[PDB]
């Protein structure tokens, strides 16, 4: 995350660290005691999925804590639609091999029905252990960083990524995406951010508007922040889960 600031441990309390042979890579969300949700290009084929972990109620990645939780994934389940870089479908469903127990620290947000509307300019928070600027890890002890962003329509967004482009690239936001950040940059979540939670804040409650996908170099002007629409997945999640592990 780039312009934001630290969070205080258990603000967020479904943000987890994706990591892959010990080194953290993604963000995600904790969904419900076994199944995160994450971004689909955050697992390429060609790893294996028992490198792997998830680790749930952290808050400075390096330090240790009697709260935080890590996990073993059971199952990796990408949207089938995610074809490659920029496609539709960037969004992964991740079973834990053992389901965990909610404490003050590992929390599920809540998912949004498949026509939920966020509206334009709703301040959400995206939350993440990414890089603090373009090619800048955060440093140890890694306290999860937080920033503000209001949503910025796909249309808008799609707008500003035309400015100054580079034509052979196609940048498009497509119809299960939404923006959130500055036409003016400066504020956004960066590699290592992506697969993290978009929360948005409803009557008094979060839910999880967005998964962080892509973008530019993070807090560039007029390249905000993209993120697969949750409500665009509501079904096949809701779908999936159902059938793969009901709730007795
Ligand atoms: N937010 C941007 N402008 N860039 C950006 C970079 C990487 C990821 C995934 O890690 C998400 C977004």
């Amino acid at each position: 995350i780039t312009g934001g600031s630290s969070a205080v441990a258990g603000q967020w309390p479904w943000q987890v660290s994706i990591t892959y042979e010990g080194v953290h890579v993604c963000g995600g969300s904790l969904v419900s005691e076994q199944w995160v949700l994450s971004a689909a290009h955050c697992f390429p084929s060609e790893h294996h999925k028992e490198a792997y972990e998830v680790k749930l109620g952290a808050h400075q990645l390096d330090s240790y804590s009697e709260d935080a939780k890590v996990s073993t994934l059971k199952d990796i389940i990408p949207h089938p639609s995610y074809l490659q870089e920029g496609s539709q479908g960037d969004i992964a469903l991740l079973q834990l091999s053992r389901p965990i127990t909610f404490s003050r620290y590992i929390r599920p947000i809540s998912l949004p029905a498949a026509q939920a509307s966020f509206p334009n300019g709703l301040h959400c928070t995206v939350t993440g252990w990414g890089h603090v600027a373009p090619s800048v890890s955060l440093l140890t002890p890694k306290p999860l960083q937080q920033l503000e962003v209001p949503l910025i329509s796909r249309e808008t967004c799609n707008s500003l990524y035309n400015i100054d482009a580079k034509p052979e690239e196609p940048h498009f936001v497509q119809e299960d995406m939404v923006c959130a950040g500055y036409v003016e940059g400066g504020k956004d979540a960066c590699q290592g951010d992506s697969g993290g939670p978009l929360s948005c804040p409803v009557e008094g409650l979060w839910y999880l508007t967005g998964i962080v996908s892509w973008g530019d170099a993070c807090g560039a002007r007029n390249r905000p922040g993209v993120y697969t629409l949750a409500s665009s997945y509501a079904s096949w999640i809701q779908s999936k889960v159902t059938e793969l592990q009901p709730r007795v």
